[PDB]
């Protein structure tokens, strides 16, 4: 607990805004909900992936009401830390708690990890956790018409949670913590770097933000914590070999870029401990060979999506909606309007289909990456027979039930052609029927890559049923201006100075103890020639094969990257391209 | 079980060391620099390895070295699931107590030995007796309230038992892989075992011992210099092992000889043989002279091909080291654009060694496995698939695929893949193939295949085609005339000796003391020549295991002749014996 205020929250203003309306405007504006016969919301239920700010909004709720002109006190009750070995005295635990919630009326009660206090109803077991949630019901259904105990409950799962307990009695409004995106994640990076003693260029925060896809809210502070201590032991390790203390001194601390970028690659997020990493956007070495044809492939998924207007609720917050802009005859027109608008999404289906090797495992991450609002369910190969209790027809439902759920989804089908056989032919019915069973207007892209597809197989085969119509898209091989490029920042490498490589020297002096209170030749000639025969050899390649010139040529030029005199170097990059 | 051990009790995880002493240690000392960027030090890690690695020892280290002050750091220990009993209720209250009790005295470490039974994953049936643990475990490790100075420590031999709820920044944010110690770390280990010893070993004896301890864990070269030690006192006083009273001993000259590792190093099989996967190791002494010509050509293609002689990016060994000893130096253009050009390197690392039926490929697979030391091998072979009777082959070859891509620098090994492509399925070699091509080009996954007698014509247009088996085709040919001679010149060696050479016990002459209680040989250089050029023309054309094969028919020959002095009836067999 500490004075964590609303300002140290960033992303989720609508749901500050709610809690805000059902913290104040019941004891502040008491007379509004007299002309509606209404009650106000009365249960909340904070749902979502973990580390995203649940625990965060009942602490910020807990601080915010507490003031001078109000009192506002918070009860917080642990996951099952209620119940004990006696009987019927978690029963009494929990009816004193809500009399004494109930006795004051500054009271709002918390309830972390719901879904182990109260789990679904029991059809064997029943002890007394099924006695423990029928109490819960019988307590928070009423003991006050139009009073002061709003019932929140933080859950992961809220499925588990049980049914009993979601009603628009108990549990009224169902909040979902979604993982942030671009915008947000550059606000929780600000939020935590803000009261460091030398503030960081808002451009390598967006480049941060942008790096940084899959992280919650607690990942990014773990990437702004190991930076810091990154920095202290770069900046002071001696602190790391004496057992007592010495005196070092803050203001030479200062943060670079290198502590952040050695911070990434050891910082996993939690949406990908257990799944291994996450979709990375497109590698800075082969962006000139693929970037020029993703682009376009943003473009069609932008055109078939709705991507760059999202034209429901597109600023911050629906309050400032309503602050900033006015509104607008309001029956058929708010229909009609709402029906074109719903109605520029007719079936969204994409194959990318390619040669051999042609980059479709970079292709496919650079748009599951770009498609950022979008629950990723995965019906590739390592998924589905990951398990081995669930058959692949029980797999491919649930992901597609999930898919379903969320409904901005993409169902993810990377190496098509192998995933034409190995799942037999009646998932892949049941696949399509699935897929003919949806609305017009239902946001499930189905994405697929494949590699050397007949377009037989699509058009007059097993996968006719998903009408891949028109919606094919064809990677074709890097052109020569894309490999002149690939291969002028191979040879860049070539022309650097053994001076000018990160070579780190060891240092001539030892580290200081404390208190303890020439032009390397290279004719342009050879360059050209070099340039030549890289771009005469690598001709008609994919991107594997090009990948694989660019490390055969990589580690002749790093074997001499202390020599000045790099004919030999050259001479061996034309005898290998022959 | 918390006793006097320190850190420099704990050999080879000297990287680990500095971050707990970073996030245990030092925000004690100094909380003017943690508090200078508004950071909580990082607290709750997960160790995992292999079994007898080092964590408890870690763990009771950690208590133990960092309460050298008048800083005093309580150590709360809680064995795996012993905290639940038949009722609903002490299973989280014990935790509850035990959180309160670690948040009153406030420097405090918590740690659970074997968590994966604490926190099991969520299943299909039994929900209720572990998810209402799990549930009020996430609630006060990372709760709304400050915990406080409780480091929590976890430890497991596998982490994805643990819930991924507790994989989380807040109380799990560090997941420390303890690894099977190299050579280096196995050096340290028998030099810390054997420190207190009153006649201390030679240093050539214990790198000898590391070199033969190939595979052994931490526990392992502990149980070894303990059976060494019991072998010095049966050796040097076995009367104790009869009487029922207390003879009285001397603790001088019961020094550990060569002779009591040599027992030790039969009496302890470590946890590399009681996987089922190929275990590393070198070549043996018998054949090195017939394959350490052609698998030296196989490393030098590995150095080629995985860039290990070539290191100077990625050498992250311990980085608190790199910031002593070395030193810093536009910002794009001099780090990522060099990294980049140093992971290009690595394209897509294949190797398919393919030799005839019974050219020594199951002990040219282990030398490999065993000259890639920093790396991690998964087993892809038909005994680790089939040995979970639980998994599928498809999971199984999914998991170890997946344990592959995290620890990166890692090798995917199929030993038999004349067998493995003729007897798993069909639709598993496509999974596999599909999450080999779903990789970067710049992982560090070596895909490195054994074979007997393999067609070219399926890995050209066959089931092996998406592999890219296209260049990285070795063939382990039969070994040429040089080796076998090298191979029977040993053997001769061995013919050429004499009785007096040959060890033979004793039979001691007078019995152990009571304790107080409280010819020459003849053999011709010319036979020696026969016996050479008929060993030499009987195997031509011959594979390693035809050549084992005459080599212990000709060492059986011998050693029946082991006492006779005239070596001309062992010669005479051994050339009708090859004929
Ligand atoms: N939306 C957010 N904005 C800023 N910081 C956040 C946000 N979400 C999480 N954090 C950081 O994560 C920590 C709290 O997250 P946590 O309570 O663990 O969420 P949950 O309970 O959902 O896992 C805080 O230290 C906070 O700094
Ligand atoms: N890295 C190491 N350095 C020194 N000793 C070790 C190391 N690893 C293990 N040991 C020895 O092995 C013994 C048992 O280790 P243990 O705590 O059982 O590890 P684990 O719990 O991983 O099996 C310890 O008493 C220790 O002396």
């Amino acid at each position: 607990d500490m004075n964590v205020n609303f300002d140290d929250i960033g992303g989720l203003d609508n749901y500050i805004d709610q809690l805000k309306e059902m913290v104040a405007l019941p004891l502040l504006y008491p007379e509004l909900y007299q002309n509606f016969n209404i009650t106000p919301p009365r249960g909340v239920l904070f749902h979502g992936p973990p580390g995203t700010g649940k625990t965060l909004m009942a602490r910020a709720l807990a601080a915010s009401c507490s003031s001078d002109e109000r009192k506002i006190t918070f009860f917080m009750r642990k996951g099952a830390d209620i119940l004990s070995k006696w009987v019927g005295e978690a029963e009494r635990q929990l009816r004193l708690l809500f009399e004494e919630a109930k006795k004051h009326q500054p009271s709002i009660i918390f309830f972390d990890e719901i879904d182990g206090l109260a789990p679904v109803r029991s059809s064997k077991q029943e002890q007394i956790h099924a006695s423990i949630v029928s109490t819960l019901l019988a307590l928070m259904d009423g003991m006050d018409n139009r009073g002061q105990v709003i019932v929140i409950g933080a859950t992961n799962r809220p499925d588990a949670v049980d049914p009993a307990l979601r009603r628009p009695g108990r549990f009224d409004r169902e909040f979902y913590f979604p993982l942030p995106d671009v915008k947000a994640r550059f606000k929780i990076l600000q939020i935590q770097t803000r009261k460091w003693s030398s503030p960081l260029s808002t451009n390598f925060i967006d480049k941060l933000a942008f790096l940084t896809k899959g992280y919650g809210g607690a990942d990014l502070r773990s990437l702004c914590t190991e930076a810091a201590l990154i920095s202290i032991q770069r900046s002071f390790p001696q602190i790391y070999r004496s057992n007592d203390k010495l005196l070092v001194d803050p203001s030479k601390i200062k943060v670079k870029v290198s502590d952040f970028m050695l911070a990434l690659k050891k910082i996993v997020p939690s949406s990908a401990r257990s799944t291994g990493s996450s979709p990375q956007p497109l590698p800075e070495l082969i962006k000139p060979l693929l970037a020029d044809q993703l682009n376009n492939l943003k473009n069609k998924l932008d055109y078939m999506l709705n991507i760059k207007d999202t034209t429901f609720q597109r600023n911050t917050s629906l309050l400032q909606n309503f602050i900033d802009y006015e509104e607008y005859s309001s029956f058929r027109s708010y229909e009609f309007f709402e029906s074109m608008a719903e109605s520029q999404i007719c079936k969204p289906r994409l194959l990318i289909n390619g040669p051999k090797g042609n980059g479709q495992q970079y292709v496919g991450a650079a748009i599951l990456n770009y498609l950022e609002e979008f629950n990723v369910q995965n019906l590739d190969l390592a998924s589905l027979v990951s398990e081995s209790s669930r058959t692949i027809e029980a797999a491919v439902v649930q992901s597609f039930m999930e898919a379903k759920k969320r409904q901005p989804s993409v169902v993810f089908i990377p190496n098509l052609d192998i995933w034409i056989n190995t799942i037999p032919e009646n998932v892949i019915l049941v696949l399509s029927g699935l897929f003919r069973s949806l609305q017009s207007n239902e946001k499930i892209l189905l994405l697929c890559l494949a590699e050397n597809l007949d377009i037989s197989e699509v058009k007059n085969g097993i996968l006719s049923d998903f009408a891949f119509d028109k919606n094919i898209f064809q990677l074709h091989k890097p052109s020569k201006e894309n490999i002149t490029r690939y291969f002028s920042n191979l040879i860049e490498l070539l022309k650097t100075k053994p001076s000018d490589i990160p070579m780190k020297k060891r240092r001539v002096k030892p580290l200081p103890e404390l208190q303890k209170v020439k032009e390397l030749i290279l004719t342009p000639e050879q360059i050209k020639k070099v340039s030549a025969c890289l771009i005469e050899h690598c001709q008609n390649f994919t991107v594997s094969q090009l990948e694989d010139v660019h490390s055969s040529v990589a580690k002749i030029i790093w074997k001499s990257k202390s020599a000045w005199d790099k004919t030999g170097t050259v001479d061996e990059i034309i005898k290998f391209l022959s």
